[PDB]
């Protein structure tokens, strides 16, 4: 006698478990047990993943309902699960989106100078260097401080919330509330700070005093600050870190991109496709009875959309484990999701990785792991897969 | 068909696997496979563990022989496996031992003041706090700087080697050689530095110029510095960290020790007994054919002495999972080993933990985990079991 198949399979972000392909071939939608003890439908083929993400009756918002089967415990207030919905309803979608495009004057140059400075310091200190704690994560943090319009010096303290904020836990986390309330207070103070006139918080601060936004709550304005910092920094920091592992392990690709840096955008799109940064399927709660492949999903049930299921599906991406810069469908991956909840920071995430990789290859063309790859320590029970340290030499 | 049982069982240091007791009862010496692919004899009862540790024909030195079955790859030069042997042969055993006793004038007071300062800063910053990175590890580091007689400011950089130096790896680690050579250079410089006149390095520095030690190599003198810093800091830092977890999870004991701090030494001895800080059995290579229980161990074979096997053996420590302050045999545990290779820093390790715990309970009587205990991230493929962060509130 065995127990129901449990998720997640492995916290390692350097290889995809064989079970994924076995599941996709034989049972692309199937029952599993989450860390909370709830049952869920795990969906692992490109066709069925897209079907779920494109049908709003599979609701993100409703995952926060009391009594629902849960993937993990909330680390934010239940209303914050509908964060983008709330922003849209407040008439703030356009303003937020304009504030987070990588095409802001001087922003890409700021990224370049920042990446270059970080790398110069590592070279000066000498090998080994930690490319997560001393490159990818400070770069992500520096970027989001600039995008938000908040002091660079405040970045490290806001960052220190994230190892807890993005936990994937069976039970509520007392520290998450403490940090959340503190960070919300920080952002409420930013909105009242006359020095803060640029970036996303500068724009929110002015819209807050505009009579057309008079009935938008101060709670929402502070929430947008905390949530976009946290989601942007964890996503870009983790993606860049795991992408660098994928590159370091592919010297031929590394040499090609070094030689022809104009191929970097196509390289990053493939790195996105094969990336295992997301530790759990994307959760949705059925709000009707809906047929998904061989299964009738019932109202109230939890569905988990497995991004690497879709992104490694050989029916959509032939030879899926190989980085190939000349695919006919290169942006059709699900790394940024699909449908109603498509990542609003996708352009910014792309540019973050492109510039980070550009600068690394320029400065450290001899980059290699300083420890055997099995020695990386993979963070557990977290919403992302990431090594605690990424030791490299050059 | 199944493969040979693999070690280690789990990197979690907050619970002992059920398999340990099952092994001890049914097969207290049995064949296993290590991470290198080698076979070894795993020994898990108190009686057989003591037998192996007390018989020098089970050699520590010989584990470093070329072609031997290995638990893991060397992170030090092969001659350094015989470090204490080398010290003894150089006539330096007494001098080293005298230098590392916790009874040095002002040393315990330095520990108290240091622990108190660290805790005050955490209280000032506010919850949550990380008791590994911001308490146990700086306290261990501060202590060993003082014991060695080296600047407190040099501690953090020497510490940064340890996440690699004490890896338990299948293959050699390039970063370990880089850090090793650099740290050896640092210590060679300390021996020539006229400012360094106290502690272990001050004493080695004077013995180096004494004609009775004229033919002791400079290599050995620098090696003693690097090895005692590294082993002392990793062992005390890791033990204190995991001991604090054991305490936090036992509020009744925590209250008793708070109320009657004179019981702390007896508390620490039990915390040592139940501690799971050591990630692997202690390795020994047979140099003869020797009967151990039902098995004839052959010359050249690897034997792994499982400390928690012995320390949780109900035949020697009845109700072994319970901390009981009134045992008749309280120091007969194997936390510091046994025989030829008994830990030379045992008194210092005891005092480090006693003072750290004393100060914590005084300052933070309300200490508790700030995250569910399953959320701790346990370091993998390492010679110690430790959480990457220990978030607490008070
Ligand atoms: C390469 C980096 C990034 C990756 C891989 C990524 C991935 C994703 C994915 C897969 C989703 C969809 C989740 C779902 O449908 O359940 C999402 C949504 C979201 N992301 Fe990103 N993201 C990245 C960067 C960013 C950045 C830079 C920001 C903001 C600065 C951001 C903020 C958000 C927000 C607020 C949502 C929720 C959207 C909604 O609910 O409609 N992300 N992200
Ligand atoms: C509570 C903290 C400590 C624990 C739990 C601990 C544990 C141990 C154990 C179990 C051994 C025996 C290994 C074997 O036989 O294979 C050992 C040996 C050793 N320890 Fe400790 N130790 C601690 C503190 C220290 C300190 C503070 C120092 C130095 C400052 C130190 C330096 C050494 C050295 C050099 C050896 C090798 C002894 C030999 O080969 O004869 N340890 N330790
Ligand atoms: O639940 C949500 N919360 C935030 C993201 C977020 C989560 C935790 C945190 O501490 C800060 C920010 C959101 O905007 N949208 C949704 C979905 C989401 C979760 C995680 C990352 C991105 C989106
Ligand atoms: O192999 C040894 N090396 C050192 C300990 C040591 C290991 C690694 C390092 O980077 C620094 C110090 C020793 O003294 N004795 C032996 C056994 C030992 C290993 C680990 C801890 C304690 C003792």
């Amino acid at each position: 006698a065995t127990v129901l198949l449990e998720v997640p399979f492995s916290a390692r972000g350097d290889r995809i478990p064989d079970a994924v392909a076995e599941l996709r071939t034989r049972e692309p939608i199937r029952k599993v047990r989450t860390i909370t003890g709830a049952e869920a439908w795990l969906v692992s083929s490109y066709a069925l993943c897209t079907q779920v993400l494109e049908d709003r009756r599979f609701s993100m918002k409703e995952t926060a309902a009391a009594g629902a089967p849960r993937l993990n415990a909330l680390t934010v207030p239940p209303e914050v699960v509908n964060n983008m919905g709330n922003i849209a309803d407040a008439g703030l979608r356009k303003a937020v989106m304009k504030a987070i495009t990588p095409k802001a004057p001087g922003l890409e140059q700021f990224l370049r100078d920042t990446a270059n400075s970080l790398l110069d310091n590592l070279i000066t200190e000498g090998a080994p260097a930690d490319l997560r704690n001393d490159f990818a994560d400070p770069l992500a943090t520096a970027l989001h401080c600039k995008v938000l319009g908040i002091p660079q010096e405040d970045g490290p303290k806001l960052f220190r919330s994230l190892s807890i904020a993005f936990m994937s836990s069976a039970d509520p986390i007392p520290a998450a509330k403490i940090n959340w309330d503190r960070d919300i207070e920080y952002m409420a103070g930013i909105l009242e700070n006359p020095n803060i006139t640029t970036g996303l918080m500068g724009e929110l601060s002015r819209l807050r005093k505009d009579p057309a936004y008079s009935h938008v709550s101060d709670e929402l304005f502070a929430t947008i600050g905390v949530t976009f910092f946290g989601a942007g920094v964890i996503s870009t920091g983790s993606f860049l870190t795991t992408a660098l592992i994928s590159l370091i392990q592919r010297p031929q690709l590394r040499n090609l991109l070094h030689e022809k840096p104009e191929l970097i955008p196509a390289g990053v799109e493939e790195l996105l496709r094969i990336n295992l940064s997301f530790a759990d399927g994307l959760p949705r709660l059925a709000t009707a009875d809906i047929q998904v492949g061989d299964v009738l999903v019932r109202k109230g049930e939890l569905v988990l959309v497995l991004l690497e299921g879709a992104n490694f599906d050989p029916e959509h991406f032939p030879n899926p484990g190989s980085i190939e810069l000349d695919r006919p469908n290169p942006t059709s991956h699900l790394a940024f999701g699909r449908g109603q909840h498509f990542c609003p920071g996708s352009a910014l995430g792309r540019r973050h990785a492109q510039i980070g990789i550009e600068a690394l290859l320029k400065k450290m063309p001899g980059v290699d792991l300083a420890v055997p790859i099995d020695q990386l320590v993979w963070r557990t029970r977290f919403q992302r897969r990431i090594p605690e340290r990424l030791p490299v030499l050059w």
